[PDB]
């Protein structure tokens, strides 16, 4: 079984501030970390580091960030398509880390947007029934839906993590096999009729909803000095643990994702904070 | 007569978002513009366009924004020091919202905060009595004072524009020959004993004070398209005018500066908005 991930790849830049500015206000911040990231990239890489045959379809620009990104992906057991880049700035993210509550992130999409659907599906031409298409919320409702529709014509399994959230993603669920959502997204998009529903609540554990049954997997306690990437780690490892053992997302899968995620939040950065290929294998056994 | 401008250099990035995200949110944004900023670089840059031998002593780090700054400066007749760079520098995120009125702003320094003496001072080894030391508000009190004393220690004319304003800058007046200040800075800070005092009031004109004389110079009425850099355009052209005619800042120096600032404010941005060398030569004549 091969996992195709259609998303984005970025360079996350984290800013430490007192609290997020109110329009009109000017404040001081400190840039504390630069790292490779992106919803699509994070999940694909972690998946591949778990041993799952994985392919990432995302656009990089003819940026110095572009060379940086492509160079890093080269050290991962993941295939990144296309080989070439685009003359656009590579997508980037501004992660506002305030003294108070949880982070706020702003991500550009110039590169991902240029990467048309026509240039995209050809990279999935070698897909077979049973293969998986994993998407996040980096695309428009139309591009996002087109991709899932395509996946269903090729007999693939569909996984959806609607982050960032798009109000219109709400009438997309009938096309999904596995939905992974926040409490915010769970309410704002209202998942329904999905074989497997997973609602993540960060440090407050996670829910697995299947066939009417509800199971709660409490989170593994951890020192959270950097929260970026926890959700992506939790999802990639939950999915990996099911795929390896050959079952459907189950309680042990969440048990593993919770452990993988605790390692991630205990480290600075994005790509640089993810559990190593060996730590994951030790974890998954 | 040469001008040494001890200050900062920045990259100001304008991001367009639908609205400022709340703490836990994750939104899409568009990185629309990027300009070189910093009252230090702005002032030094405009002075050099006026034909004044100018040296900007500011620090840039080892990141994308650093290489870009180093690259954009090559286009100005300005000389930037030191050569080479340091690590992760000053720049600001200008969050331009939608419906939601005014822009929120986050700024970082770090490059300036760490640009120690010993690092700056040797760059004025060629300075002589008569040369000018222009300094803004981007540096601690001890660092700023130390610079003015070194200057006052070689016959250099000291020019001060305490912005960002620090309340303790209140003790430096004896070391300053020319003070350029706005309303709020004039009150609180309360400059005294300065041989030349300029109080900026933007559209409301400017005052030239000391040696008894109180001279007011009305502004060029019109209305800002983009107020950015009006102040440092005013300070720089004023200095240049007096410098070119070999006198202390006078009435004519203020009218030229007022004419220049009108130009800057009618165009968007900084480097591409300020008056060009030929435009400066024309109004300065």
């Amino acid at each position: 079984l091969r996992v195709y991930v259609t998303g984005n790849i970025t360079v996350d830049e984290t800013w430490s501030i007192p609290d997020i500015p109110k329009k009109g206000a000017s404040i001081h911040g400190v840039k504390v970390s630069q790292d490779i990231g992106g919803k699509g990239a994070n999940q694909a890489i972690i998946l591949s580091r778990c041993g799952i045959e994985t392919r990432l379809i995302a656009a990089t620009g003819n940026d110095s960030n572009g060379a940086w990104i492509r160079q890093q992906i080269k050290n991962e057991p993941l295939m990144l398509l296309p080989d070439g880049h685009f003359n656009q700035h590579s997508d980037t993210s501004i992660i506002l880390n305030s003294a108070d509550g949880d982070n706020a992130i702003i991500t550009t999409t110039a590169a991902a947007d240029t990467f048309s659907l026509d240039e995209m599906i050809p990279h999935m031409a070698d897909a077979v029934a049973g293969d998986i298409l994993l998407q996040q919320g980096n695309f428009s409702l139309d591009k996002t839906r087109a991709l899932f529709q395509y996946a269903r014509s090729r007999g693939m399994t569909t996984v959806f993590n609607p982050s960032p959230v798009n109000p219109d993603f709400c009438h997309l669920w009938p096309l999904i096999d596995i939905a992974v959502v926040n409490e915010s997204e769970a309410e704002l998009l209202q998942p329904y009729g999905v074989k497997t529903l997973v609602i993540t609540q960060g440090a407050a554990g996670a829910w697995l909803v299947q066939e009417g049954q509800r199971q709660f997997c409490p989170a593994v306690p951890a020192e959270a000095l950097d929260t970026t990437g926890a959700g992506d780690t939790f999802l990639a490892v939950m999915l990996a643990s099911a795929l390896l053992r050959g079952v459907a997302p189950d309680a042990l899968a969440l048990a593993h994702a919770s452990r993988a995620a605790a390692i991630t939040v205990s480290r600075r950065g994005t790509l640089s904070a993810f559990p190593g290929s060996r730590e994951l294998a030790a974890l998954l056994t």
